[PDB]
């Protein structure tokens, strides 16, 4: 989308063209991966599941003693302002990135910070029709594991992403699009950047999320499934259960439900019936005037 | 603390940029994802201490994450040299060379869609660490060093929340630095320095299977063996620490820092073996050893 | 409480003045930490949740093949007699301690015990100060872990307590009052001597208890919560979920619900609304003529 | 030995007849298993490897912030005095037990201690005969890693070991063998474990068990006699196919192992016999490791 | 199983042939013999009905899929193998069959699954096997082996395979402790299963069994759980300890071959065999397997 | 489509006689009861040995591993070591092999009264099978090098399954191989439970970094004869050997890697997880030459054919 060349990026309250959207080399985010972020989608004038995203950011920031320096409402207003300044109402997404701040000297220690969080919001136009993603993802189960929370709590949506990127790198070399990752016990946990679901015998299966990002999209699809009386098995399941699944798909804010066409070269039919049903339910939900979605105000 | 640091010029992608303007894109993999490797080096009496050892670690770490540095070792070395030269630094300085995957078309974790090359940044700063080192308080964090199938701590990367989180806990315990156990509960390392204990005239340190394998650590081990001090490199416990004669940490920035307590258990700071190894280390880094790259 | 100086302690069927209440240096409890115990609270003539305590003791004793050498009723009678001998009817607590017995030689081997189990009951006056009048515990999450049951089953309420004391020692040196402990997987398990609870958005959260003492108080508070329609999250939760909690508190027979004012230096407002509601429910429950509480004669 | 009925036990500086040797029910040792101990053997007027034992006690005490309240010399003197008071010169053993002390109220918290550490020393006669050999069963219960409970500590908290022993006894065995968290052979519940394979001694690294003085002695004697010792990770398979096995501890010395999990080994194999003779010679010698009685 | 002279003369299905017992053979190059490379099911024939037949076939198809083993038959055809093996032997009642499907004959003996001449080897051993209540009622002695159930990233014990040394090893240790069967803990130390049967305990009127994350998910196990819930017996399917076993009121094990077998001790800790809830569930199970339920495949 | 298990096709292999329980049986007729413990349960141990210039390479070492493995699973082989040796010798002799051959000796617990796991139910003694085949693995066939993928499936600790056992229960290894095959690789590399490099699914793994040979401790994999030989040859030639915990990072930055086993000797590795390594680097070539010299010598380790 050619219009992406002319977007303004929010950087510490300045609206800046992409080629000039910059942060100090001393920023905690650049030096140390020291920050938390959220991606949100804008559909028909509404930021999808906005509060759920902001809640995860406030929880993640709290866990790393990172002062966001704004109330929830103010942080929301950053995103709102970024969409308004770009004239975006629909078919957009934004990545809100909050890093500890600019450091007196590049090192890990958070006490060496000049106070004031770095706040960046990258808003962009995008789009993809439901059976145009007809291209299922190929998944490869990486040898690199999800961590337990005494090592690194994967509920944290952080700027420290090498633990996930490394699994993706391995999956790419296996000819896959995305890594599936096991938890420390060997049960299926999640993909490197999306949550993983299987369909077995009319039932929806996904991990407990004890060892992966608990995506807002994952949460929404679970809820939609239960509300529709689809049985949901949220708990420990294996690669054997995946290879024998009827369908599989991944979830995340950027693409919604993406069908999976194979796992470790084991074929699954992309876009099976239950994927189709849940996708329709999700598409309806994100387009509705549901109170979970924050209506973008008109400009002043 | 040194007023000259306010005016240093930072290497960014071949340009020397004043401190307050030295910037990287918000789309850079280092900012978005902590996706990069770095090395810190110390400049002593015109010589970059253990320069090659630092560069080899960077090349191996970059290789591990399929990050093309986009430079030969000689070129990379030249970046650091040039950064010191541009700042008129000959002694009492430290530099952090940071290499991140590069500028992405869109901010996300996927390494594939990189416009252009690796981002290369070098921050040099005057950093005199006086021996006048009252000894660190350590607290053993509840947060663990990972095994290499989760996150290989030999990597010196821009993804450091795994270490920072241990440090945060130690800070709230009233300590200066976190000590970290490995997945089996043996002593591994500190959050930003390697850890050593002294027991009965012997030097003890972890195997390094689960922590950064620091250059300083390696140097101190080597000096110890060359001086006929016994070195136990292997699994040891909190109990062995609490009953030690001495303890100290190692890193490029500070050299040997004495430890005055671990989990509130007092140790006499700067014991005899710490003092000897410190003298050996200061001698070594100030010598015309072939391990150190002379500035022009 | 000055009265505590003069209490009589039950020792093997005798009432013994406190300063003379003694056990052989050959006792399995002393040599080896080899025994199980229960703490019970006496409130308004009633031993709180007495049966629940006794059932834990019988299960724990069974797990280490320790024959208590008494029926459940008889064991209860020890505690009853200990309170009655000391003229206690309210405001008291007792520790019933049952160790394997006197050994022919001091070593770990449980065989070759002279006689039966050693039975000791220490009753003492404690005023439990009102809810409003304590400003909350500081917790530090120790580096020392709760064990899995193939290493040491923390459901066991035993005389072998260095595994818990070690975590407490570390927490004390961090400036805290009590240790929080993670399980082998890194999820929150319990404190070193009390069970741990968090409140997150009007909901009560506590571990599954797979890796800690399953306290009677814990079990009571879970049940009270559900009976009151407070949602209860019993399952795996993290330090992150604690640091972002609205409230936290710990449970045990000695103090009831004790509010938590911080965890690893992260402030929590002590005695938040859900702590206060559950405390009122618990204080009501332990003072009621519920059938779970054994009336003194 | 009938003489054991009349021994005097050291309790806090007093020598107390056996049947009156007592500790408060408020003692940290009784309430909580909160203390450290050492077993020592007296051979031909010498306390075997005395300093080594005391050093482990001081290290263990330090790990649990237990103040013994005595210098090393004083602690040694308690044991010396206990043997002297009982007229023991040979064929005796003592257990020195140091618990945190008397509590104001029975609970786990180490802070509320009236006075100093409780110090108890039980000395007893035992003749150690020149012996059927132990049956060992590998318990399902594991040695812990040091972030759960460090088995180098020789403490009064012993149910973690007793539980393994209980399972072994019900399997018809005399002693539990115990694996480490990774499934490698670690130790027995109360003695260190050795296997003999191909002229070589095999024992665990000791990362996950008590580091016994006897174990250390046997390793050294083996190397001085040119028997190699492989201290490392080894498996049940390597035990079941061993030529011999034995256990070590202060109480019995080298005890042969005659089976593990029902798999027969030699009732007393040649290298066990050699090392036992070397050990008996060593503990009877005027070595500087042994503290001569007055 | 009660001694039965008729078993000496049974015909075994081998690759479409009915072969007398003493001649029923497979190539030394077969993947099953060289490598334990195959999946199997045991089924019980009661009053002309193969008990829970589809459930067994479903497990076989999932297990074969997990190891990329093509059974080379439709489910109907697979069923017909079993049917034919019972019919050929004139069995209508009081019989059991083991259906074994191995990857096939190899070009050379090695582990590599690619080197297969021809299709899967299919063997069906049917035998008269009444396990009398006389024989069963007194109960098994269990010993908790030191050898543990694996997590699914090492070996998924839901697989019913020809690679059984991981189970046999536990059993060998139990046999030498004077026990009949090994009980096995999972990697975390919780009770998982026996070496060849699923394990249940009864505590205070409630049925306890493991979650099955670390053991074979037996058909009989699943049937007993369902009968318990249908009878309003509480079921605690979850993590429990040896302490909870040693203090249980009753214990029993389940499997196709013997049904519910009472446990008389675990690690030498006595349990009264055939307690009231074991007897109730046993009565419910015997009723169920003898009924015209649609889960059971009627012989023609 | 590549194995580390491939060798020159050899028409003579159609007609070999297989030892089965004391008989020599034509290949197509060489059979075992469907009640055999090996078929039902994977219940047996095996050894593969290579015949070079009339000498069975490292024969005693193979036999010792078999006897130890059989002991570990209480399997009575029912033959002395000399008898067992003689079975393999006789199998090579009966097929006229003196060179360029490999045998797999398979000993399973025996015929069961009923197919189940219980080892008590055994009629008679152990089943003994020996399959000898002409198997030349040329250096030409090897020069391309194997592609490794690090499987998600891991080597077990010995309290789950002791990988020093060379058993008929091989789905634990085959599963890792299946995953590697679908990644486009020839063989699976496997990590140990701690995440350190352990072994391949059917061969031992080595890396070369800076003139030094690196291989795992072997605490968590088959302790191959070939592996042990290569370690000793390296030490004897003064090449430093790092036997201990190393990582995927250490592999991806290696100068060379190769795998070892009886069937192929030293096979160079060309990539691990898509990370290229030059196949047949200088230290692989030196160790290969040392190994070929060693297996062709009259070393005391090799069993002379009569
Ligand atoms: C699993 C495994 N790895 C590697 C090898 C290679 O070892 P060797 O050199 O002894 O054939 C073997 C031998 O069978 C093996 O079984």
């Amino acid at each position: 989308d050619a219009r992406n060349d002319a977007v303004l990026v929010y950087v510490n309250g300045q609206f800046v063209p992409r080629h000039q959207a910059v942060v100090s080399v001393f920023d905690a985010g650049y030096v140390c991966g020291d920050g938390v972020w959220e991606g949100v989608r804008l559909v028909d004038g509404r930021i999808v599941s906005f509060d759920a995203h902001i809640d995860r950011m406030y929880e993640g920031a709290k866990s790393i003693a990172l002062d966001i320096g704004m109330t929830r409402a103010q942080t929301k207003q950053v995103v709102v302002d970024t969409f308004l300044r770009n004239g975006m109402r629909d078919g957009a997404h934004a990545r809100l990135m909050v890093t500890r701040g600019v450091k007196k000297t590049p090192n890990q220690d958070p006490r060496f910070i000049i106070g004031g969080a770095t706040v960046v919001c990258v808003a962009e136009h995008k789009v993809v029709t439901p059976e145009a993603k007809r291209n299922g993802l190929k998944l490869f189960t990486s040898t690199l594991r999800c961590s337990g929370p005494d090592v690194f709590d994967l509920r944290l949506n952080s700027h420290s992403r090498l633990n996930l990127i490394q699994a993706l790198i391995q999956a790419i070399q296996a000819g896959a699009d995305e890594a599936l990752m096991l938890d420390p016990n060997g049960f299926v946990s999640s993909c490197n950047s999306t949550n993983f679901f299987a369909v077995r015998n009319g039932a929806l299966w996904t991990s407990s999320g004890r060892y992966c990002f608990n995506g807002i999209t994952r949460a929404t699809v679970v809820r939609l499934a239960r509300e529709a009386g689809i049985p949901v098995h949220e708990g420990d399941f294996t690669l054997a259960e995946v290879y024998a699944a009827d369908e599989a798909f991944v979830t995340g804010t950027l693409a919604g439900l993406t069908p999976v066409s194979s796992v470790d070269g084991r074929a699954l039919v992309p876009l099976g019936p239950l994927t189709q049903r849940l996708d329709a339910l999700y598409r309806a939900y994100i387009a509705s005037a549901n109170e979970a979605h924050g209506a973008l105000p008109a400009a002043a």
